[PDB]
């Protein structure tokens, strides 16, 4: 019958439409993986000025969802024995020898516990190798490495940069030429080709100022991916079924499904952040709140890394000045969701859409 497809469209429309109106989101793409099948729902405008509609092939900036791609490259380096999580950061970049990175692990960098690396590089650090080098050489922890989580682009950015160094190649080249092809992603870019530019949505900020992300230090590692809802769902499906990939890449994905500590209801992996499932909407919002993102939190370290599988929801938010993304999946239910928008609208609202959909797929 037409009942199941009708029900799914009604569910997704009911979740998305009010949130788009309430947050003045010009365009939004949803992709859902359910029972081994993909479903796409596209809303609104990729560009208001030229009237181009969003489709499942529209490219959006995913911001910090890129950190899960970075984590996957690191997982490849780890499981190929090029680095270990307990390595000191300065073991992988001679410029860092003699700095405080002699006493900071790769795990600390990956999971934001290096001791207070800030949310963003300061504005004094441009996209320039020497400036980035000098920034890390001079940086000193505010508190002991391993003790407090402070969500940070320079932290996990350095993790990605060092993973690339451990592999002997630039980060951007490894992602383009090795990671994206291994994952079957042909509509996923760090640097959008001219031939794909017509698919790149406009981002919108205050007064509908147009915002596509400009260059910044460790942008590729931290926030550089532009992808479609369909390709990002392919990446979620790879995460749901790592065993379907060639074994080196299966292991790389599995490395991103291991939790190291808890803060509140959240268990922190490499890139992915996990919750028990079911959990209340308010708690999932709180785990993705502004205080969680902006304030230091003492961690509760696990005695052994925990498998992020089964009755859990793995997620990641991502933002740029013009865009707001959210991805979530439930390993033990073979359920995946991507929500890509061309306004940076609050995480609470992204989670509201997702929760309504995921809860309605449960019921
Ligand atoms: B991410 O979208 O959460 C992000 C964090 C810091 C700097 C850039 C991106
Ligand atoms: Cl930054």
């Amino acid at each position: 019958g037409e009942a199941p497809a009708d029900r799914l469209k009604a569910l997704v429309d009911a979740a998305v439409q009010p949130v788009m109106k309430a947050n003045d989101i010009p365009g939004l793409a949803v992709a859902i993986s359910l029972k081994g099948e993909p479903h796409y729902f596209s809303y609104g405008l990729a560009s208001k000025e030229d009237g181009r509609r969003v489709t499942p092939e529209t490219l959006f900036e995913i911001g910090s969802v890129s950190k899960t791609f970075t984590a996957t490259l690191a997982g490849y380096a780890l499981t190929q024995d090029k680095m270990r999580l307990d390595d000191r950061a300065s073991q992988h970049w001679p410029a860092l020898q003699g700095s405080r990175f002699d006493g900071i692990s790769l795990l600390d960098l990956a999971t934001y516990t290096a001791g207070g690396l800030p949310l963003q590089f300061p504005d004094s650090v441009q996209k320039d190798q020497a400036q980035i080098r000098d920034y890390y050489r001079q940086w000193q922890p505010t508190y002991a490495p391993g003790s407090q989580r402070l969500y940070s682009n320079p932290s996990i950015g350095l993790f990605g940069y060092l993973a690339a160094r451990s592999l002997g190649q630039p980060f951007e080249r490894l992602m383009e030429q090795q990671v994206f092809p291994a994952l079957g992603l042909e509509q996923t870019h760090l640097d959008v080709p001219e031939a794909a530019l017509a698919q790149y949505a406009q981002g919108y900020g205050k007064d509908d100022r147009p915002l596509r992300v400009g260059p910044g230090p460790l942008d590729a590692e931290g926030y550089g991916v532009k992808t479609s809802a369909a390709d990002l769902l392919r990446f979620v499906d790879a995460n749901l079924h790592p065993e379907r990939l060639d074994r080196p890449w299966a292991q790389a994905l599995d490395a991103t499904h291991r939790g190291y500590y808890k803060v509140g209801d959240m268990t922190q992996g490499l890139g992915w952040e996990a919750y028990d499932w079911p959990i209340s909407l308010k708690r999932l919002q709180a785990g993705n709140s502004t205080p969680m993102a902006l304030q230091p939190h003492r961690i509760a370290r696990l005695p052994a890394p925990q498998a992020l599988e089964g009755q859990r929801l793995l997620n990641k938010t991502g933002s740029t000045n013009g865009f707001g993304a959210y991805v979530a999946f439930v390993p033990g239910r073979d359920l995946g969701l991507v929500i890509l928008a061309n306004r940076n609208y609050p995480n609470a609202e992204r989670v509201k859409i997702a929760y309504a959909i995921l809860s309605g797929l449960e019921q």
